[PDB]
């Protein structure tokens, strides 16, 4: 795995991409790693916002599959034509794999100007796949045609007239012990439709939130890589918020900067890293009663954007934001941590990584395991709809 190492780029808040080979002969294209989806699309129109796309009638290997697909998100939109096509991963295994692409040929709000990626690479379960579970997924795919190991993990590193570029690298069909230190935790995949897990307390510095363990997981707490916040459901967010507001009142902040709408500034060098409490996770383990926490930094939640005007300044966004679909460990989180996406055994690992940021107080942790009697069930039941019902999975 030495030649996987740093094997993702990108710019701060714009997402993590792998560079990709696709078609023959082989079409080079950075794609966007994102475990909350499990399509594989890639721009194949030019568009103001792609220097390069995907074309399929300069590729002798492609095969059209004569099918649309239609892909709304919450924020942002695309649609595209269903193919074929060999692929593989330069800096990845050693192998070349036929795969399904969609390919892009409209979009509203998809592609970021600046953020050097043409495409998509989800890398979640079939369930959500679009426009249906049929449709084999990538990492799918792979597994089936090669001898690589059900697994994946990834490790993303941290980050004045351009955005700071960030570094990572996922390392497929294994782990690499030189990635992080400490131990490395598991807790159960509830589900494989999004890498979903359970949240069963959370503490910010050390005070519980006291609340009823399903809130944390109200409707599905995910892993994201492709969301740059930590998403909280609206009742644990307030309560968050409530909570840092708390030990940061020495410091008074504008509304928009807790809605994430504006940033906030101090001398070069100056910022008052230990007024912001960390905040702990708790996630189930392997072993029932058994949970271990995640312990993430201000240095995570507070995201540094660099001013144009005041450049003498370090200026902050607020990346804890409000979700009314449940939580979301996004890219805030796991760049505290090595994030081993154990697919084979159904769990997601955790451990301190090798390259997260740090003052000289603190440190992001990776601490178990802690017990609890009878601990109750934290997960959430989404209600049943009809057409969700009436699906046929043969
Ligand atoms: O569907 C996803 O994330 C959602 C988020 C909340 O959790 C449920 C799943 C993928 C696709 C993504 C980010 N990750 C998205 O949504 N817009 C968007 C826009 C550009 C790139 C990637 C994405
Ligand atoms: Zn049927
Ligand atoms: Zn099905």
């Amino acid at each position: 795995f030495v030649e996987m190492v740093d094997n993702l780029r990108g710019k701060s808040g714009q997402g993590y991409y792998v560079e990709m080979t696709v078609g023959s002969p082989p079409q080079t294209l950075n794609i966007l790693v994102d475990t909350g989806s499990s399509n594989f699309a890639v721009g194949a129109a030019p568009h103001p916002f792609l220097h390069r796309y995907y074309q399929r009638q300069l590729s002798s290997t492609y095969r059209d599959l004569r099918k649309g697909v239609y892909v709304p998100y919450t924020q942002g939109k695309w649609e595209g034509e269903l193919g074929t096509d060999l692929v593989s991963i330069p800096h990845g295994p050693n192998v070349t794999v036929r795969a399904n692409i969609a390919a892009i040929t409209e979009s509203d709000k998809f592609f970021i100007n600046g953020s050097n990626w043409e495409g998509i690479l989800g890398l979640a379960y079939a369930e959500i796949a679009r426009p249906d579970d049929s449709l084999e997924p990538f990492f799918d795919s792979l597994v089936k045609q090669t001898h690589v190991p059900n697994l994946f993990s990834l490790q993303l590193c941290g980050a004045s007239e351009v955005l700071a570029s960030v570094g990572g690298s996922m390392i497929i069909g294994g782990i690499d012990h030189s990635l992080y230190t400490g131990s490395l935790w598991y807790t159960p995949i509830r589900r494989e439709w999004y890498y979903e897990v359970i949240i069963v307390r959370v503490e910010i510095n050390g005070q519980d939130l006291k609340m009823d363990c399903k809130e944390y997981n109200y409707d599905k707490s995910i892993v994201d890589s492709g969301t740059t916040n930590l998403r909280l459901p609206k009742k644990v967010f307030e309560a968050a918020v409530k909570s840092i507001k708390a030990a940061s009142s020495t410091e008074k902040f504008p509304d928009g900067f807790w809605l994430g709408e504006q940033l906030v500034c101090w001398q070069a060098g100056t910022t008052p890293w230990n007024i912001f409490p960390v905040i702990s996770l708790y996630l189930m383990g392997e072993v029932t009663n058994q949970s271990f926490r995640i312990t993430i930094l201000p240095q995570q939640y507070l995201r540094p954007v660099e001013d144009v005007a005041t450049s003498q300044d370090d200026c902050y966004k607020f990346a804890i934001s409000q979700s009314s679909t449940g939580t979301v460990m996004g890219a805030v989180i796991m760049e505290g941590f090595y994030v081993v996406f154990d697919r084979a055994r159904k769990r997601i690992g955790f451990a301190v990584s090798a390259c997260h940021v740090h003052d000289e107080f603190r440190t992001a942790a990776v601490e178990g395991p802690f017990v609890t009697l009878d601990m109750e069930d934290c997960g959430y039941n989404i209600p049943q709809t009809d057409e969700s019902r009436s699906h046929h999975h043969h």
